[PDB]
């Protein structure tokens, strides 16, 4: 076995199959390799038939494992066997293992891969590493998949209708499947992941110029890969996260970074990354978004209100859309009846063509001069405004609709006909925005926008059009927001609308929320509730009485999205964010998220701490329950020690009025 | 055209092609055949090269169309063409299509297929029949989707976060693909769906012999079909909803019963298979059910208790696991406290070895005298007991484990492997029941029984085991239940837990739950929520505010479903149930729910009528909202009228409670 060993780690590595354990020394423990089937990776090909096979690469016909440097074992994996034992003769594997002097920290990199005449596809190395044994360590995989979640490793007491579902998933396909980076959907929003137990923890960051999946398995035993066969799986319950390099077209560097974190969990993985995500330039303080706008002080304890009225989707749509005295009596209602001190009112529908041609100011909804007076109004009260935007879309029932702006294939085939709202090639984009924003801007006097889409994701085909789109909307130097966002355009814009929970997702049901993106990005980039499920719906994510208590633990400020003719029954929630979770968001804003704790069996009751002085407690459950020193967290209850020295306890209750 | 006609129907068929139009003499509405490519069918089927197509069968090199007897055509394909001008000679489609010489209502059946040296798959016939066009018909698809969902033809008023996803859907693949018949997931609970307008509505009823899949496409232009030429689609929106017949595999009578009901909807065409279902056998009523066990009237009323101890999954978990003692203390707390008059006590975990070995009474929880003790003590309140009971697992962590009950398919692999809860084959199952369910009985002095997984879907393999077991369980004339149920099994239990929403389901966001199960069954079963999502959660199915509400809509029990730790935070909903959905449940059980309305546009006021002459009217969204009479229905609130004339009106309220 070879040796790889500075002052913090020990790696041992097996020459006969390049597998390899990692001793973290402070601590003593030890992370093995693949603990199902010894191998060191699973590499997916094309075999003489030219059917895709995944094999074992520790069973190739030649390993050889060298020691190349002080601190690099080199690997390569020659001629892998299938299931049958024909051989892919001239197929080849090469990675290094290079561990740093001083710390403890391991690179892991594919250097090299050779195809002869199959093909190669998936390279998930190392394979099946950094596990976790179920209901042995006490732990978690940590995944920031939109504002992060972790999975425990282990079985513990909650509701029994989630006890089912969640130990159901542990042995079926839920719990098993792979995620992709920078996206919108269910994918992961940081380059990074880890595992952790009650002794020691590790976490990987992915190369800045590599785009791999991360594939995960939540306490499955691995009955997925034998379900086929019709025999029952031989291993045990395990966690692991891998990567999975897509060798058929990945062309950067191969490279995963391992940092190994004695006594640490996802609090101390997100801190590390914090480190590398200003390093890779996203970090871009809100206190220097301040300095440069001393309007981003408008949105500390502000709630983001979206009046919908049923734009972009349509034009003046009847029940839907909102006249602009309409919209000028609501935002008067929300300040002189509702007391709302701070707010973005964000007004969809109010442009008479649809996206991506944000113009004229309708004359059907009032005209100019009537839009004008209900932004002068909100202006008046100090909140912050914008229209619903977007130079995206290209719709089917716009009487404008052409292919002319939508991208092709080299095949000349129309990219994104099945995606309406992302059909603009971003190249153009920019020019539809100068079409007429700096003239809105202008007229209506805006210190505010909030641009849809564009910057929902972080994908290679068209960043460089997205890229110009940022600096040019960036350049007003107004209080901005985009939905959703990555970490990738923090320095373009103040507020991200997003970034918290789809509502169905892989994991759902073996997951609990955890704020690792606000871990490391809060002091970045403020963020509000999603507009699809905003604080007054009910849905997959909770109520309100949930979503407020979560807002304040993660750090995040209260979305109301509503149709205009649901107003009148906002309001018991308007009143209960603006009394509760308003004071709270508005002193914590600018602050870090120093640490997240989940305080009970059932992970319910949580206490996040943040560096405005600010300590929050929260109980999501509905049964009351006891913390540290006989203290007692009502159900869907709070106890937050504010840094005036005021401590605000309470709960929400739910009654029944029979007349 | 040749023309089949009665004095209600008049069908024009198509002799070039196949397609058919029905006119509803009547209302003078036209159905009309597939709006996109005038297909009368389409056939999946290889082609030379071995590889599936899918081609339309009215371009055939030969269609024979003829009058065969009096109300009866017959048509022929021959001979599909494939895309590439290829012809798939020796295949042909043989249908007919029957009208009743009386009654407006249409049998079309495939009679005949042949395949020659293909293979055949998929067949839709009638492809894309009896559509709606969206945003010109105001009406909807009637699918019954477990509980059962209407999906309108046309855009309306809803929440801000709502509208956009369900717009959204509309345009990509979520509004399109296809259900299966009689499971637990995401499939049919009865084998009919239908479309409706504002003139005629029209549903189609599969034969009982049959297994058609439900193609449906929820007003979507067809642009899935163009996607991958990456082209703009040239249909228009439109509903349908299409049967796929599996020639592969389908060895019934594939006949679909269509029925045409002018001014109809969807309480119409339940009530259509309603009559169809008593034919069937499956509606064996509630009274009846009465007239044979008295103790039956222990139901109406009673709240649905589970108190979940970590079993079945694991065996005295810590945590999770309650006492008998405690058991016992619970229902006295339930009975003596919270003045709950009428209850279904439902305690999972009460064995010390695993299911399917359901027995000895655990002595690690105090013993058979100690559980003994607090059924006696339910008993003495005039509450239901029962045990969790499943002969159909086999699960990984017993120590008996064993693969000898599994069943095993046609190539001698294990099925089931991936599914641990119905891994026992149904024909061992009764044997299973058999070693100890009656010295529980006779034990115990039981009055009840509810019988896990085994009933809740209704699938052909291991159907024969399945009646068996259902046979000796209800020979015992126990007060019976069931986790989910089908109809099939309705004759056999007096409740069903469940038969209401999946939480992630597809169409969930561009459908409204509508009572279609209930609409036919409510005097013939009770049902109960489910224990994954129940009232005392908050899931995308509701809060209690709006389970509580929608139980007395649809005629459903409370389901309150908890870890004991959890007891104290549910007594509130406890209460709330109690005194609002308890004395409705309890007026309503045994009738007719005779109809259902949505009174509002955003479709969340509903109203539904019960033979009792019991009246519920209630607002499921967050905004007061006027009805007929300029009556106004708060949000989250209600408006009953009981038999006796009096009126109940009131409405849930969140809020804050600040120290
Ligand atoms: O987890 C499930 C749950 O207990 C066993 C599983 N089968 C049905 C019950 O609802
Ligand atoms: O429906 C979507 C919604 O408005 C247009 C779509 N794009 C992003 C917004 O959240
Ligand atoms: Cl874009
Ligand atoms: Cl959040
Ligand atoms: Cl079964
Ligand atoms: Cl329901
Ligand atoms: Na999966
Ligand atoms: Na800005
Ligand atoms: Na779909
Ligand atoms: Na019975």
């Amino acid at each position: 076995p070879i040796v790889l060993e500075n002052g913090k780690l020990n790696i041992n590595i097996d020459s006969k199959t390049g597998c390899f354990s990692v001793t973290e020394k402070t601590s003593g423990h030890v992370w093995k390799s693949d603990p199902w089937e010894n191998a060191a990776g699973l590499l997916t090909l094309t075999d003489s038939k030219g059917k895709k096979q995944t094999v074992n690469i520790s069973k190739s016909k030649k390993i050889e494992v060298s020691k190349t440097a002080k601190n690099t074992v080199s690997l390569k994996f020659i001629d892998p066997v299938f299931e049958d034992g024909s051989v892919a003769k001239g197929v080849s594997i090469a990675t290094e293992l290079r561990l740093d002097p001083n710390n403890a920290q391991l690179d892991v990199e594919v250097t090299e891969h050779r195809s002869g005449n199959f093909t190669l596809y998936d390279l998930r190395y190392p394979a099946r590493a950094f596990s976790l044994k179920t209901d042995e360590d006490k732990g978690a995989a940590v995944i920031p998949q939109k504002q992060g979640v972790i999975c425990p490793s282990y079985i513990f007491p909650m509701n029994g209708g989630r006890f089912c579902k969640w130990d159901d998933a542990t042995y079926n396909n839920k719990s098993q499947g792979s995620l992709e980076l920078f996206n919108n959907g269910t994918g992961l929003t940081m380059p990074w992941w880890g595992t952790y137990n009650e002794k020691s923890a590790v976490m990987g960051i992915v190369d800045v110029s590599a785009r791999p999946h991360m594939q995960y398995n939540i306490n499955n035993n691995g009955q997925y890969l034998f379900n086929a066969k019709g025999v029952m799986s031989p291993y045990q319950r395990i966690v692991f996260l891998d990567p999975i390099w897509k060798l058929d077209q990945e062309k950067g560097k191969m490279r995963i970074s391992y940092h190994f974190i004695p006594g640490g969990d996802y609090v101390d993985m997100a801190k590390v990354y914090q480190k590398e995500a200003k390093a890779r330039g996203h970090f871009v303080s809100l206190q220097e978004k301040l300095k440069r706008n001393p309007n981003v002080n408008k949105l500390p304890g502000a709630i983001y209100f979206g009046i919908y009225g049923g734009y972009p989707h349509y034009v003046n749509m009847p029940g839907m859309a909102f006249t602009f005295d309409e919209l000028k009596n609501i935002i008067k209602t929300i300040h002189d009846d509702l007391r709302v001190d701070k707010a973005f009112v964000h007004a969809w529908g109010t442009f008479s063509n649809f996206v991506p041609h944000n113009y004229p100011i309708s004359e059907a909804l009032g005209g100019p001069e009537k839009l004008k007076a209900a932004v002068d109004l909100a202006k008046s009260y100090g909140y912050l405004y914008s229209s619903y935007h977007a130079y995206s879309p290209m719709l089917e029932n716009d009487p404008n609709f052409t292919t002319d702006l939508m991208q092709r294939d080299a095949e000349g085939k129309l990219m994104n006909t099945g995606s309406r709202w992302a059909r603009v090639d971003p190249k153009f984009q920019k020019g539809l925005a100068q079409k007429n924003i700096e003239k809105e801007i202008s007229y209506l006097g805006l210190e505010a926008d909030i641009t849809d889409i564009t910057f929902a994701a972080y994908r290679e085909n068209g960043k460089e059009g997205r890229i110009e789109l940022a600096k040019y909307i960036d350049s007003f130097n107004l209080v901005n927001g985009t939905e959703h966002g990555q970490e990738q355009w923090i320095p373009y814009f103040d507020m991200f609308e997003g970034m918290t929970y789809l509502e169905d997702r892989p994991l759902s049901v073996i997951s609990h929320p955890a704020p690792l993106f606000n871990l490391v990005y809060h002091e970045a980039i403020a963020n509000f509730g999603k507009i699809q499920d905003p604080d007054n719906e009910v849905t997959a994510n909770g109520d309100f009485r949930i979503k407020a208590l979560r807002s304040m633990l993660f750090g995040r400020g209260t979305t109301i999205f509503f149709a205009p003719y649901e107003f009148e029954g906002m309001r018991p929630m308007i009143e209960m964010a603006r009394d509760l979770v308003s004071p709270v968001h508005k002193e914590t804003f600018y602050s870090e998220l120093k640490s997240h704790e989940y305080l009970s069996a059932d992970y319910k009751v949580q206490r996040s701490r943040f560096s405005s002085g600010t300590e929050v407690i929260a109980n999501l459950g509905p049964v009351a329950q006891k913390i540290e020193g006989g203290i007692s967290i009502p159900g869907y209850g709070y106890r937050i020690q504010m840094k005036d020295g005021s401590l605000k306890t309470g709960h929400f209750q739910v009654s029944l009025h029979m007349d």
